[PDB]
DNA sequence: CCGACGGCGCATCAGC
DNA sequence: GCTGATGCGA
DNA sequence: GTCGG
């Protein structure tokens, strides 16, 4: 909140950028600048001061110091009043739809809710889901409702089999006092980078969910990644809790310690260190991290025993997951 | 100046 | 049916 | 849009 204003700004016109002009790059080189504004520990007074951080270049600079003047930035005022672009940026938040559908529809006369409403007929079922409970994952999650939920996903996954390890992700690991939805890593011992000694293993814990209908809708479902949504069990008389959006994936467990770096994030920190990885010599996924060659192609996959491993093969001193949501 | 910018899972499609 | 390319998402 | 070579 020390520069909001100007770290507000600079997400609108991120999102401008990825939603409407489909400009990947331009989101990211935005949220960058945002991100690290967001943590420098001064009261920005201008944009040359702004300049000095990297990722800021001449052009934020310019737009911060408008922002600073008068409060606001021009360029924004017009998108804001651009119909289409409004629009566009409206439907990309329905969960399914992205930039191409959203300007699709709306090349289509469909630029509003009550629109998406009535052509339901013409959304794939992710979209469905996520216009469905479109207000409920506006929402955020309070930590105790996330607590709660932990409690409940690591109870039924015992349940199915004992061998199962279940860890919260996401912005909860990172301390967070509120998530915009739950991130769970799942691990078994019948599956290794070596083999997949039972299958079904991620189905199962699913299954189980939506036996005690924690779980309520699926966005997708492979082997190893499930999209779906979840919602707390409610009292008596008691108003129900608002739906929410819950991501599991299961991963290698002799691969645990990079794929717990993948999914406790934060994106921007996974994109910083990733970058930072290959400045070094070394490509990171969320399974392995692997040298690369004079040629450029990823070698073989290093030895891990910790995040901190991982951080070492790179360089970067630790940093605990407190501080990686950037 | 200009090429790189993180990496991958699932759903859907076109082309065979 | 397959692969590969695309959209959208983590 | 920004960066580094
Ligand atoms: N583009 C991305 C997106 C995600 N992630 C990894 C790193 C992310 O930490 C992790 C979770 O994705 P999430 O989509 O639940 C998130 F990011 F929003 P979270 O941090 O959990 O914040 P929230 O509370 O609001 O959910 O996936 C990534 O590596 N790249
Ligand atoms: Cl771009
Ligand atoms: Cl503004
Ligand atoms: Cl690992
Ligand atoms: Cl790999
Ligand atoms: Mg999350
Ligand atoms: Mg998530
Ligand atoms: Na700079
Ligand atoms: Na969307």
């Amino acid at each position: 909140t020390l520069n909001g204003g100007i770290t507000d700004m600079l997400t609108e016109l991120a999102n401008f950028e990825k939603n409407v002009s489909q400009a990947i790059h331009k989101y990211n080189a935005y949220r960058k600048a945002a991100s690290v504004i967001a943590k420098y520990p001064h009261k920005i007074k201008s944009g040359a001061e702004a300049k000095k951080l990297p990722g800021v270049g001449t052009k934020i600079a310019e737009k911060i110091d408008e922002f600073l003047a008068t409060g606001k930035l021009r360029k924004l005022e017009k998108i804001r009043q651009d119909d289409t672009s409004s629009s566009i940026n409206f439907l990309t938040r329905v969960s399914g739809i992205g930039p191409s559908a959203a300007r699709k529809f709306v090349d289509e006369g469909i630029k509003t809710l009550e629109d998406l409403r009535k052509n339901e007929d013409k959304l794939n079922h992710h979209q469905r889901i996520g216009l469905k409970y479109f207000g409920d994952f506006e929402k955020r999650i309070p930590r105790e409702e996330m607590l709660q939920m932990q409690d409940i996903v690591l109870n039924e996954v015992k349940k199915v089999d004992s061998e199962y390890i279940a860890t919260v992700c996401g912005s909860f690991r990172r301390g967070a006092e509120s998530s915009g939805d739950m991130d769970v890593l799942l691990t078994h011992p019948s599956f290794t980078s070596e083999s997949t000694k039972q299958p079904k293993l991620l189905h199962q814990v699913v299954e189980q969910l939506q036996k005690v209908h924690f779980i309520t809708d699926t966005l997708s479902k492979g082997e190893t990644k499930f999209m779906g949504v979840c919602q707390l069990p409610s009292k008596n008389d008691e108003k129900e809790y608002p739906h929410r959006r819950i991501d599991i994936r299961l991963i290698p467990k002799d691969q645990y310690y990079c794929g717990v770096l993948y999914f406790t994030g934060s994106d921007i920190f996974n994109k910083n260190m990733r970058a930072h990885a290959l400045e070094k010599g070394f490509t990171i996924n969320e399974y392995t991290i692997r040298p690369l060659g004079v040629t450029g192609v990823a070698g073989e996959p290093l030895p891990v025993d910790s995040e901190k491993d991982i951080f070492d093969y790179i360089q970067w001193k630790y940093r605990e997951p407190k501080d990686r949501s950037e």
